[PDB]
């Protein structure tokens, strides 16, 4: 199965700017969601999540189809609390209904990390709707309880290397664990609305404890009130890994550029884009726009 990108007839960059700024001012207006978090970071974890069921042996899953708007995918325990940007994404597609679903899902999450201060993500459009019968089984997303080995064997299936995916672990800084969502609970730190490396320094700099949460799984956490999954600290139990994490937390400007190419990659997985497609889009944000 070759998945073609295929650009929304007669649609072009200001169209797709036009969604991008639709989304931003959403994020702006409907700040109290989840203690005032606000909805970026589970629009980044939507893009991803629907991206993330990639199997580069067969290419099923991917962005392109959409398929977390049918009910088996929607309703994967691993997607659990994800509605909450399926939900918000739905007046944008109303006003906008021109889009593709795997075009707003992965535009939402681009959206996000931009409006969130993070770097540029380059997007492009031409995900086309997929039937039911698309849509990938559950179980392809991963696990947070296990080791380094696990997570580096997890993303081999989506053609991630070791750098690929520490940059994209670096999304940890957003948001949050809930407990009743994954069985986990907690921040990984303070800038959990504003993108920046800071999952890094936690890592290194914090004072870890492994401990069990209410739930009785086992996570790691510190005296400031942020938590680790076991495969984020699993990140500084391998030397590999260990290494890279330190780049980050002493580059931001790198952790930027590598997470911006990977998670462009992680998005785009699966796609072919013709000779002649348009080039990626960088849009604007709403400040940049003086929105
Ligand atoms: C080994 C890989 C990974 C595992 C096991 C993992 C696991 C988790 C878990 C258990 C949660 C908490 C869900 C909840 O209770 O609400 C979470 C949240 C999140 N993850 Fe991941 N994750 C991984 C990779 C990624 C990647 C690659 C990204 C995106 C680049 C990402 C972005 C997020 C975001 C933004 C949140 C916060 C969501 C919110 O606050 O609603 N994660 N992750």
């Amino acid at each position: 199965l070759v998945h073609v990108a295929s650009v929304e007839k007669g649609r072009s960059y200001e169209d797709f700017q036009k969604v991008y700024n639709a989304i931003a001012l959403k994020l702006r207006e409907d700040d109290e969601y989840d203690n005032y978090i606000g909805y970026g970071p589970v629009l980044v974890r939507l893009a991803w999540h629907t991206s993330g069921t990639w199997d580069k042996h067969d290419n099923t899953g991917g962005s392109y189809g959409g398929t977390y708007r049918f009910k088996k995918e929607f309703n994967d325990p691993s997607n659990a609390g994800l509605q909450n940007g399926f939900k918000f994404l739905e007046p944008i597609h109303k006003e906008f209904p021109w889009i593709s679903s795997g075009d707003l899902f992965s535009l939402g999450g681009v959206t996000a990390v931009q409006e969130m201060q993070g770097p540029k993500i380059p997007w492009r459009c031409g995900r086309v709707d997929t039937p039911e019968d698309t849509t990938p089984d559950n179980g392809r997303l991963p696990d947070a309880d296990k080791d380094a080995d696990y997570v580096r064997t997890f993303f081999q299936r989506l053609n991630m290397n070791d750098r690929e995916v520490v940059a994209l672990m670096g999304a940890h800084a957003l948001g949050k664990t809930h407990l009743k969502r994954s069985g986990y609970e907690g921040p990984w730190g303070a800038a959990n609305n504003v993108f920046t490396n800071e999952f890094y320094l936690n890592l290194l700099n914090e004072d870890w404890k492994l401990e069990k949460n209410d739930a009785n799984n086992e996570q790691w956490d510190s005296k400031s009130g942020y938590m680790m999954l076991p495969t984020d600290y699993s990140l500084i139990q391998d030397p590999k890994y260990l290494s890279i994490v330190k780049e980050y937390a002493n580059d931001q400007d790198k952790f930027f550029k590598d997470f911006s190419k990977a998670f462009e990659k992680l998005l785009e997985n699966g796609i072919t884009f013709p000779k002649d497609a348009p080039s990626p889009f960088i849009f604007k944000t709403l400040e940049e726009q003086g929105l």
